[PDB]
């Protein structure tokens, strides 16, 4: 069906979950322990491959805690319809200081954002 | 009605609004004087509590103009259609000089996405 | 129609174009060589204005590769559908080393994400 279908590449990976009636994505958990650095990036793994429902992409959007809290933020982040690879979360530290992920955090939170994929018109012949 | 619902928690708070006929988003405004120091992030109150459309959420998306201007970028801005709280504007100064907001000041904009919510199919048994 | 309508202002302007079946962006290109300096940002032009097409506004995203490899954030982005300019794509620089981008390098990615433009309710009186 057009849901979003998940596959775990590692037993360690979690299945994207939302946390709430109306939240908006489903979280997005590290499958690694890694360190983010200060002023740096990083790229978390998350162990899992999915296909976003038809006529809709997937944007890893970060998390308001963590955000807040760390100065985490989320570089890149669109995975396209077709992307049959691993979902790597690529996160951003706003500090001066290092942020530690585990095996298991909620690292970012997928959202099916509906988009539309026309054709191009060109003008000016 | 499903349009966007807004309850000003202040009245110092403005009504969330678009800027033009196509305009994407409804401007969000500064409820206090606040500075966003340099390389560093805040969390400016808007003053108000909202709740999106139904199968849509609410994304605090940065303007043209700070941006541009200031490097002022934003950080989280990921509001849950569940979402009963004071909404908060997390701006991430890219700066190495200091930004300066006062009441009033459009400093983001809301731009309800239409997304898609639906279950998780795990794969691989 | 309603598909994009894209309107090159220069020769060297590169048509956007979605490189993938299942492909989430249309490919934005540089019509001008320049430097993306280190912790800056600096303001590429297209070359190009265009009309997303109706009820879905166009967000200027970042390229999996050049976020990865390099480090380049997207700043601002929301292109409105009534925006009748030439698009500008505004790059911030995370790294420490200067980026290059020269005519032609897709730089960015637009996407026509779906949004509701309702009208707002204010509750409270
Ligand atoms: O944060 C991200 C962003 C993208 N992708 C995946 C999804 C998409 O299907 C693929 C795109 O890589 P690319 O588009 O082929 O390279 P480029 O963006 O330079 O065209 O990378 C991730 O795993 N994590
Ligand atoms: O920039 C932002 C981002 C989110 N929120 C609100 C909207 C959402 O309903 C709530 C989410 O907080 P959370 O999701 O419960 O914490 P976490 O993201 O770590 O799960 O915070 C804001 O006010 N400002
Ligand atoms: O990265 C961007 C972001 C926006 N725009 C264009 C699209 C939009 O139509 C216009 C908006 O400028 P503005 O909204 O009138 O200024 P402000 O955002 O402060 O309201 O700028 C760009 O070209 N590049
Ligand atoms: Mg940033």
């Amino acid at each position: 069906m057009s849901s979003l279908l998940v596959k775990k590449l590692v037993e360690s990976a979690t299945t994207p979950m939302r946390g709430s009636e109306g939240a908006a994505g489903y979280d997005i958990s590290s499958v690694e322990d890694v360190v983010v650095p200060a002023m740096g990036r990083i790229a978390v793994s998350t162990g899992i491959s999915i296909r976003v429902p038809d006529g809709t992409y997937g944007r890893i959007a970060p998390r308001s805690g963590l955000a807040y809290k760390y100065g985490i933020d989320v570089l890149a982040g669109v995975i396209d319809e077709d992307y049959t690879g691993e979902v790597k979360v690529i996160l951003y530290n706003t500090t001066e200081r290092d942020y530690i992920i585990k095996k298991g955090d909620r690292i970012a939170q997928l959202i099916l954002e509906q988009i539309v994929t026309p054709g191009v018109a060109v003008v000016l012949d």
